[PDB]
């Protein structure tokens, strides 16, 4: 099994491109990060930005997650992200992604120790 950490790298970090670099971003990135697997997972994020500037974010803004939970962390500037969502055209096996480029601030949870992110909440 992935530690949490571990699927939180695999899950939402690109820091190899400063930004969706085609609209087939998200079909490729998807796939290739084993997000299509065993069905299409609906909606994803990843974040162009060092590993290191990702998990400073849990030592930034303390705020609630979506569910209630008190270990959330929102970055203090914005970073360059892509939010991955499936389209109407999609259908398992053949998952088809819609690519939305942005500069936004991050939500991600954090847990540990080292306290790392383990679960992207949100991004404002």
């Amino acid at each position: 099994k992935e530690t949490a950490a571990a699927k939180f790298e695999r899950q939402h970090m690109d820091s190899s491109t400063s930004a969706a670099s085609s609209s087939n971003y998200c079909n490729q990135m998807m796939k290739s990060r084993n997000l299509t697997k065993d069905r299409c997972k609906p909606v994803n994020t990843f974040v162009h930005e060092s590993l290191a500037d990702v998990q400073a974010v849990c030592s930034q803004k303390n705020v609630a997650c979506k569910n209630g939970q008190t270990n959330c962390y929102q970055s203090y500037s914005t970073m360059s992200i892509t939010d991955c969502r499936e389209t109407g055209s999609s259908k398992y096996p053949n998952c088809a992604y819609k690519t939305t480029q942005a500069n936004k601030h991050i939500i991600v949870a954090c847990e540990g120790n080292p306290y790392v992110p383990v679960h992207f909440d949100a991004s404002v």
